[PDB]
């Protein structure tokens, strides 16, 4: 019934819908391919805090802001500020998290590129995420290659485990949860559902093609454990459909419902 549910969402939008909860299980088209878009920022952060485990002191070095950084990226709300300065590379992580794309960029190369990026992913047990390029070019797929896309499983049980497994240290999980909670990006997607005492923390993607819409996010329900909950969105038959944030809030709204209910 919950899986009817999102079934007519789809009848009523077109398109796929994913759905994956974690908990210390709700699911649909969990293993189906989504374009990643912007929610690879976070597995990124995550490399760098890790990198940071490994190379004492990483957060705190200075990174020039050059304008080439910028180059002609749009969305660039922190970095766009910051040119002929300093920024460290966590207040480059802080960026990137609220979808800062030239500090992504510069973060990827700080990383030392993609390769190493692809490398943390499989150290994660994400075998389904597959990323070939930054901003913007990541943004960009075809609708039977998963290049650049990932599943709902893969980029939840990522999250979860960035927040709380055990890769990254209690203070490095902190500081990932702390970035996460500092997201501005989600407003209309799943924090739009969520009743107004649970607290989260979230990512969201939005390639600007093919509707895809994707938001992925840590919850601490009232008086329990925390969940991690990813939902992606995408029309891979229409190249040209807009974003969908109501899909999304309704698809989170069904699940704030049924969690509820489950810890009633």
């Amino acid at each position: 019934q919950l899986d009817d549910s999102f079934k007519n969402l789809e009848n009523k939008y077109d398109g796929k819908i994913g759905i994956y909860t974690l908990n210390t299980n709700i699911k649909y088209n969990e293993s189906y391919h989504f374009p990643i878009c912007s929610v690879f920022k976070f597995l990124l952060v995550g490399a760098i805090l890790d990198y940071d485990m490994h190379n004492q002191g990483f957060l705190d070095k200075k990174i020039p802001i050059n304008q080439d950084d910028i180059g002609k990226l749009g969305y660039a709300p922190i970095t766009a500020k910051n040119v002929g300065k300093t920024l460290t590379i966590s207040q480059l992580n802080y960026a990137a998290i609220l979808s800062d794309s030239p500090a992504s960029n510069i973060l990827v190369r700080e990383l030392g590129g993609l390769q190493n990026l692809n490398k943390f992913i499989k150290k994660l047990g994400d075998n389904d995420t597959i990323i070939t390029a930054d901003e913007p070019e990541i943004n960009y797929t075809q609708p039977h290659s998963n290049i650049n896309k990932t599943t709902p499983k893969a980029i939840t049980k990522d999250i979860y485990k960035l927040a709380f497994g055990n890769i990254l240290d209690k203070k490095h999980k902190d500081i990932f949860i702390k970035y996460l909670q500092d997201n501005n990006t989600g407003a209309n997607r799943i924090a739009f559902s969520m009743p107004k005492d649970w607290i989260i923390g979230d990512k969201t993607g939005t390639c600007g093609q093919y509707a895809a819409t994707n938001d992925v996010a840590i919850i601490w329900p009232k008086n329990q454990q925390p969940i991690a909950l990813g939902i992606l969105y995408t029309n891979p038959n229409d190249k040209n459909a807009p974003s969908n944030e109501e899909i999304i809030q309704q698809a989170a709204k069904l699940i704030a419902n049924d969690l509820t209910n489950t810890y009633k």
